[PDB]
């Protein structure tokens, strides 16, 4: 009678004349990403910017503005904000710029330096960005190490949200869809919910925990169902404790309502994130450490106006 509340997402045109020093970051299926400065007219603010682009046509537009239309409606410290968009002949999307890249390069990068703690802290903020899509009624649908975002190693959020939807089930008509990720329900029936995004998770940490491995290396997407409806799964990470591996199993059982829950995933994480070692046994651990705020990859004349996305906030 009512379906859903209003979305009183405000949506940010923003002047192609606000944004300074753009140069390309990387190319892939997800399009042309770029790295800038944003620069609010009538505000003393540098913003580092990306900015997306589908590397004009008409679904393209439509497509890319689905995405603005799901990002400007989440606002939450482990998912990325849309800041807004330009109305170039092609649409671009502007977010925070997120200097370390995906954690799926960051884990190959700098596999011999990562400890127990920043890969449970990853787990424990992917699964509250996750819960609060789930609170949104958003799935995902994508959810990989390769959309995960490093603001700085110790801070993650979730990018790419092409393939969200807005949901008790959610049904695809066609499309390439990313199948060494999806929950056997979503590869048989297209049943996306989210506890098909819980099954996503579990894929998540096994890539994180095998420090960049490709789950299912060498079998062809056409396999993997056949493969899982005969039982077999991921195999557990050599750092991984069996607690770690029992948590990403449960992701990965055929009952959807079986699996782990968002906010379950986020209480179990957080309280191996309290023993790292006792849950995870990396050779060398603890005496590594990663970079902090407590900004190299600024041009000196920009340092001193340079803000944060995070610490830029709008009525
Ligand atoms: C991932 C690598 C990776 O993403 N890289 C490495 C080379 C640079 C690039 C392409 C980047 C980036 C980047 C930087 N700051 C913020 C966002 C992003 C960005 N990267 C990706 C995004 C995405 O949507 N899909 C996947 C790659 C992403 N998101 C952006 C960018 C601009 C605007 C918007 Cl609104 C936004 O999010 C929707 C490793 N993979 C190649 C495996
Ligand atoms: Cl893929
Ligand atoms: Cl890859």
């Amino acid at each position: 009678a009512m379906g859903e509340a209003p979305n009183q997402a405000l949506l940010r045109i923003l002047k192609e004349t606000e944004f300074k020093k753009i140069k390309v970051l990387g190319s892939g299926a997800f399009g042309t990403v770029y790295k800038g400065l944003w620069i609010p007219e009538g505000e003393k603010v540098k913003i580092p910017v990306a900015i997306k682009e589908l590397r004009t046509s008409p679904k393209a537009n439509k497509e890319i503005l689905d995405e603005a239309y799901v990002m400007a409606s989440v606002d939450n410290p482990h998912v990325c904000r849309l800041l807004g968009i330009c109305l170039t002949s092609t649409v671009q999307l502007i977010t925070q710029l997120m200097p370390f890249g995906c954690l799926l390069d960051y884990v190959r990068e700098h596999k011999d330096n990562i400890g127990s703690q920043y890969l449970l802290n990853w787990c424990v903020q992917i699964a509250k960005g996750m819960n609060y899509l789930e609170d949104r009624r958003l799935v995902h649908r994508d959810l990989a190490a390769r959309n995960v975002l490093v603001k700085t190693p110790q801070h993650v959020k979730i990018t790419d949200f092409g393939l969200a939807k807005l949901l008790k089930e959610y049904h695809a008509e066609g499309g390439k869809v990313p199948i060494k990720w999806m929950a056997l329900e979503s590869i048989l029936h297209r049943i996306y919910t989210h506890q098909s995004d819980v099954w996503s998770y579990g894929v998540t940490v096994w890539e994180l925990m095998t420090f960049g491995s490709k789950p299912y290396d060498g079998i062809p997407a056409s396999e993997i169902s056949s493969i899982l409806e005969k039982g077999e799964r991921l195999p557990q990470p050599p750092i991984c404790t069996i607690d770690v591996y029992m948590i990403m199993v449960k992701c990965w059982m055929i009952d959807a309502d079986s699996r782990p829950k968002f906010r379950e995933l986020i209480i179990e994480f957080s309280k191996m994130a309290r023993d790292p070692q006792r849950y995870l046994v990396i050779q060398g651990d603890e005496r590594m450490h990663l970079p902090s705020p407590t900004r190299a990859l600024m041009d000196e004349e920009d340092m001193d106006d340079v803000v944060d996305a995070d610490e830029y906030l709008i009525p």
